[PDB]
């Protein structure tokens, strides 16, 4: 039946999919959409959307409010995230000026205030924070790891670091001289930025296994905690913050979340919305205008608190009810931590059935009430879904999230094998496969190799192979964060690269890889490859042209998913 | 859509097809079907079929008249064609005895008397005739080369041997004492062997240009023409013989080809048969019997003169109509001689419209008014095809079959490349790409690196990469192969192999290739995969688990197939 399969991945592959990013030219939002089979850029006013790109791009830039232009982020190196920015003026859509005072480079975040794009990148020998005016680009400052411009309010910049042991602090500079000031919290990690009108920096503090609001001040490191006029907020008790943003009337809207759902908050005060996650939250037309999002939701954009839909891609009925439900369960652990484990029954499996632990990325990301293709993709072809946040995720503390750190192949991965013992113990599960990209298909490839016969079978996409290998082939932003993943030790480089552990596998296995990864490096899947044709083992392999870890077009989602699909379903006719 | 495309496919690899191997037991057919997807052993008397075997095989030894027993040959090493055998007496069918004797090997041929079994067998180290009886396993003589059984008679024994230049010698062996006796031509190459009533060998003789049978007397090896009852065969005038054999009311059974098409004769005289191509013919119950294929008909077992069908796979009508048209085509390559090319016009494409050179393996092969899958699959997929009979084809005489001797990547590619440019210039083409498995591979490879810009595109299937590492990994008789066909010159061996000039590619390249292929093995091709990554060239690979060159279950046909229609369908698209 692999013909009614490939139907069903192409049709969840493409249906439409938004992203709210901001206000612009006269008062008409600014979204990025998966459509018409890639990944666009429109402005939305009343009912005609209009597509403002030509050739598909990445992302855009985060406008200030009524700016009248939009800066397109744009891989054009065929997947190596080596990308250009492209001005579009909003009054000429279509027409697009490549800045090319900007050399290509990974860009990592940005914000367009109208007469300044600032924006960090990557390149071989640094990480940056820079700013293209009308006088040419400047360099800021070079950051310490990963970092990402959060708000920017006349000359001051703030943004968010990833400096050091997976802890997140906050970042100031200054649009006019550049400099760098950092400020580390002692409790736990900054989340989501934004500068008052009072010039003080309003983020997000992630501490232990709770979330709260704060005030810095930028001049002397002063942190205080952030009380608003109304308590909904503090009575909900976030255990984290998505994102939060000052609204253009100067109230404060926050999107925070607990247990894979999130609410949104202005001035504290709770807002109706539809039940999943949230994204940004606008003002548009002098109304509240969000993100959702959920298990059984392809990204749409919505009014609050109506929940109506501005901009959504219909799911056909036939896809919809192969979905027969999801849940949120608590997997007891080796050391007896509780991991939190999203679950998706397929309504064309039994129960018991045939069941695959989908390890996230990131590792800090999460599973959550929150559309994934991936994991539809299975149900509709006749798989439950255990998705399990293992030790590292996000959305449960500070704590939990920091356990990964010197531990790659360790407490995260019996997590995942917790999960997956829950899912045979529980009833849900007649048989067991595991499944997942970048971090997770790293995840496949350790259970594998440290798991024999705890699964059926794995696939393994964009996965990470060698610690040691990818190290020397990554740009100065991943090799600063394996250097913290790995806590700057050779011996757990190697020690918790399964390409040193191949003799232990006993079980299939399907690679999958994009051949111009930049993150997760094709190379070293070449040489696993070798050692699993050396020592006898069974193996499949895809390797995707001209397409690297960010996936943009249809084609290539396809390419990478419907491998996985078939070589499961060949596997359960077993 | 691909999801139309994958159920033409499959519905094109899941068509039944049959072969004829003999008449067992009391008068039963013994065919070797592809059916319920995968390779079996049937009985067919007159109704439904009774299957001997229990899982998959590759093919059954060719059995003696009316004997009890089938001897299956089945690859019990994931797809390394390191073989067992397994007796089936044939009032139990589904019962299988292994035969323990003979330790798993390359099993080449063999021939069941029903009192003992002979065959030609591959190692690391010799290619050996082997008699297996009540009195054990002896080692009957060692060969020069491959060599395959053709027929026993008493204790004479009869085959044919590659034993050196390309070309083709008797062999003969007794099977109570061993030894070798080897019977050159300075005419061409002997082509199929039967053993008269009389004790002679009559044997097919290929020529510079033409076919002829002739009597061997094994005790002098003096050689004379064979002159038969009826003259219908000598007039015909065959380039080539396909088979030959006595039935076993005496009479001369040839099967013999001309231009891609075969003709059917008893004694000289001609017998009617569905136009095509056949293959061995039988007694059954005092009526002749067949196989019967052709471009549009999948291999099926008909009774001769009707064409009536006794065991067929009937091809779809939506399928059928797939092939609007055909044509045997003679294409003028670069010295003047005429590459003898077959050309399917797909019903669902224009005219010119976009079109596949889809190159045959072997060498030592032809394309043939024969099914072949991947043609069909092409035209359903909306591709023209166009099949040439390169230099090294068979077919077409001794003389064009032993120019690519010493000259593997020279004319051969020359006629492919002038087909390509046939296509074009007949108006046929309007975008040409290039498609093969096994030598058809190297030549796509060939074709990428030699010829950048005659294709839009490759598809290598199982290809030969490297003639140096593949002669260092290959067993005797591929060893021996190697050298007889790269003229055992190591120059020859680097020089034809692409791996040694990547750099050159600039087309999109699809790689697919089984894990345990020993003929073509996998190690070379990750080789090339590091080095297209190296130099930065697009390319897209799969590899498919626990398959070898030969391929017997409809999985792992679809698996070596599908990836290739859906990335010439992408490329289309551009
Ligand atoms: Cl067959």
């Amino acid at each position: 039946e692999f013909s009614r399969i490939v139907r069903d991945v192409e049709r969840l592959i493409a249906v439409e999919k938004y992203s709210l990013q901001g206000v612009v030219d006269g008062d008409k939002l600014l979204v990025v959409g998966f459509s018409e089979g890639s990944v666009n850029a429109y402005l939305y006013d009343g009912g005609e959307t209009v597509k403002l790109n030509r050739e598909p791009i990445n992302s855009v830039l985060d406008p200030h409010y009524g700016v009248g232009r939009v800066i397109l982020v744009r891989d054009v190196s065929k997947g190596a995230e080596q990308h250009a920015l492209f001005k579009v003026n909003t009054s000429r859509p279509g027409e697009e000026q490549r800045l090319e005072a900007v050399k290509p480079m990974r860009i990592l975040s940005g914000v367009d205030t109208g007469e300044a794009v600032v924006f960090t990148g990557a390149t071989e020998d640094r990480v940056a924070l820079y700013a293209l005016d009308g006088g040419g680009l400047r360099e800021l400052a070079r950051l310490p790891g990963f970092g990402f411009v959060s708000d920017i309010r006349g000359d001051l910049i703030a943004g968010l670091g990833f400096f050091g042991g997976g802890r997140v602090s906050l970042f100031t500079s200054n649009l006019s001289s550049g400099g760098l000031r950092v400020f580390d919290s002692g409790e736990g990690s900054f989340s989501s930025a934004s500068i008052s009108p009072g010039m003080k920096v309003t983020a997000g503090l992630e501490t232990a296994r709770e979330a709260r609001l704060v005030t810095v001040d930028p001049r002397d490191g002063s942190v205080e905690d952030l009380e608003l006029p109304s308590k909904d907020f503090s009575s909900y008790r976030p255990t984290a913050i998505t994102w939060l943003g000052y609204l253009p009337d100067g109230r404060l809207a926050v999107v925070a979340r607990r247990e894979g759902r999130s609410a949104v908050f202005i001035d504290g005060e709770r807002v109706e919305a539809p039940q999943g996650n949230h994204g940004r939250v606008v003002l548009w037309r002098g109304k509240l205008v969000t993100s959702h999002t959920s298990l059984s939701t392809p990204p749409r954009i919505v009014s609050l608190p109506s929940g109506e839909p501005l901009l959504e891609g219909g799911l056909p009925e036939d896809l919809r009810r192969s979905i027969a439900g999801s849940r949120l369960v608590w997997v007891e652990s080796f050391d007896g931590s509780r991991v939190p484990t999203y679950v998706l029954e397929s309504g064309r499996a039994p129960t018991p059935g045939p069941t695959v632990v989908l390890v996230h990325g990131g590792p800090f990301a999460e599973d959550s009430d929150s559309w994934d293709t991936f994991a539809a993709s299975l149900a509709a072809a006749g798989f439950h879904v255990v998705m399990p946040n293992y030790r590292g995720s996000t959305g449960y503390g500070e704590e939990w999230r920091l356990k990964i750190i010197g531990d790659p192949c360790g407490g995260e991965l019996e997590d995942v094998s917790a999960a997956a013992r829950w899912a045979r113990e529980s009833g849900l599960a007649s048989e067991l496969y595991i499944m997942g990209y970048s971090y997770g298909g790293y995840m496949t490839l350790c259970a594998l190799t440290m798991k024999p016969g705890l699964f059926k079978a794995g696939v393994a996409g964009a996965s990470v192979v060698d610690w040691e290998e990818m190290y020397e082939l990554s740009d100065a932003a991943f090799r600063n964060f394996i250097e913290q993943l790995t806590g700057g030790s050779r011996e757990i480089m190697r020690s918790r690269s399964p390409i040193n552990h191949v003799d232990r596998i006993k079980e299939p296995l399907a690679l999958i890889h994009p051949q111009n990864d930049s993150r997760t490096p094709l190379k070293p899947l070449l040489r696993l490859m070798g050692e699993l044709l050396a020592r006898g083992k069974t193996f499949e392999a895809h390797i995707i042209p001209d397409a690297g870890h960010a996936i943009n077009t249809m084609e290539d989602a396809v390419k990478i998913l419907l491998p996985a699909v078939f070589f499961l379903a060949t596997q359960r006719e077993r």
